[PDB]
């Protein structure tokens, strides 16, 4: 992993960085009791490998937020720690591979078209889904689950259209008894996430783009601990005869 | 380790030094290249064990800044990563342990008195020295020296004076082929620290000062990475016809 920024602005950012904190310590007459806790913790987020979720919670809203000036498609979101690369590619319409255990739940039969920024239709163009199970687990994160369970690489037909059916997802509580979670408990906050689908949409010729799909009555709705959650984000799903929740959305891409 | 801090302060600490550094991220519109390289690091800090190193390098000076607003006597300064404790007691006049290697050295005497506040002699007062040798290595951090060198428990007498031998210090610079190193090279920044003493003073019924002492012409005087150095804190040391430099410096104890 290699950015290819200067010198120059590097030491601009570590200055400004290094002086807000500094500043913050001031502030607040940070005491050494105070600080020697917080270099142990430190120590354990690494000793804990909790790295990618601190961050991806506390930090990665700012760099999404940066990029979203750049753009005039769908709105994006944050990627979070569980994206897998080359998930198992399905037909245009399809179902995402789960587990008996999964075929328990309200279904979710979620619709729409991959488009251009003028309106029009995108073949061989891909869709990219992935998110938890009832439990708040995602696989290759539980050595429980099936290693592609509810992801997967989703073929877009002639026109840019897909259909595709999995579950409805539960609201995800980040790990407890580790450094992210003392951290959040020692200022009584809350480690809960809302309900979401994380999808990365692509298309040849086009920007990607990377989102989160949300669920208009869900519970943290306006309390994501990871600060990710939009008002153009939230979906608002209606149930069938047959029981089964249904959406319809569509995707904006930018050229590449 | 324990701060007894409540989770209203820390809930306040944390809530600007998140939004300080997502305001930096903003400003400078940092990318997703550059947070991949950002989140690498930090792993790489923990997993090369440079967390105190670090911190202490870029962090420290803000948490004595702010004890420093407490106390009225002797300036203050960064303890550093490398204090150890109980280090072996010697009479109010001694040298510090030291190898033959350190023996071919310009020696360094180092006199004066602990005081109070109002300017009167402690009895059973203790200055704990402790600095790197000619080299820029640490006893307890390189295998090749004995585990005191030029570290001591100084006993000082009936009125509170001491007289010191050891050797003059050597410009420290800070490992470099690691992550702490690698971040300030790229950056054009430049690893050096002034030549040292480090200090801990006390005596009974006193609050203890931690400090640091350096060399009135020195290099990297006035660029010290750990931003540590005070005027307040350099000494001008005068060479005697036997050919040693020769200070005197005297210490003033707050009531504990
Ligand atoms: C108190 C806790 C610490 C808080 C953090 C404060 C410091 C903030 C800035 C530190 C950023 C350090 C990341 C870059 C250093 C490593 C560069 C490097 O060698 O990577 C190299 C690549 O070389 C580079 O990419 C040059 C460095 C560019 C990366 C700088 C962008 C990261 C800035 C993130 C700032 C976020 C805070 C605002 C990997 O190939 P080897
Ligand atoms: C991008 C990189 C990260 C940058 C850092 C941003 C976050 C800054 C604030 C995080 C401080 C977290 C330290 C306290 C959490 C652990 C508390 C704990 O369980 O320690 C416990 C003790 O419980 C406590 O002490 C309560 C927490 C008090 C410590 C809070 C003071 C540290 C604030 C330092 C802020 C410096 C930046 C300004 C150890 O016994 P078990
Ligand atoms: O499931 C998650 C866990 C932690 C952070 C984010 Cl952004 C997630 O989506
Ligand atoms: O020797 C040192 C190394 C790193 C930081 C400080 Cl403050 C030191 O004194
Ligand atoms: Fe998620
Ligand atoms: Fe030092």
């Amino acid at each position: 992993a290699t950015a290819d920024t200067s010198p120059e602005r590097l030491a601009a950012i570590a200055k400004d960085a290094l002086g807000a904190l500094n500043d913050v310590i001031l502030k607040h007459g940070v005491t050494y009791p105070e600080y020697r806790v917080f270099k142990q913790w430190l120590i354990d987020v690494g000793e804990g490998g909790e790295w990618p979720l601190f961050l991806d919670v506390f930090i990665e809203h700012s760099v999404e937020e940066v990029l979203a000036r750049s753009r005039k498609g769908t709105m994006g979101s944050i990627e979070g720690p569980y994206y897998i690369e080359n998930s198992p590619e399905l037909p245009s319409k399809c179902t995402l591979p789960m587990r008996e255990e999964d075929e328990k739940i309200t279904p979710l039969v979620f619709s729409g078209q991959v488009t251009d920024l003028d309106g029009n239709g995108l073949a061989g163009a891909k869709v990219e889904l992935w998110h938890a199970d009832n439990d708040g687990y995602y696989s290759q994160f539980a050595p429980h689950l099936p290693e592609w369970n509810l992801r997967g690489t989703i073929i877009a037909d002639e026109e840019g259209r897909y259909e595709i059916t999995t579950i409805q997802p539960a609201p995800y509580q980040i790990p407890t008894d580790g450094p992210t979670g003392q951290f959040i408990e020692a200022q009584n906050g809350h480690p809960w996430r809302p309900a979401h689908l994380h999808l990365i949409v692509s298309a040849p010729g086009k920007e990607s783009v990377t989102t989160q799909l949300y669920f208009k009555g869900g519970e943290w709705i306006d309390s994501d601990v990871a600060s990710a959650t939009k008002p153009e984000l939230i979906l608002d799903p209606k149930t069938g005869d047959d029981g089964k929740n249904y959406v319809t959305y569509n995707f904006v891409l930018d050229p590449a």
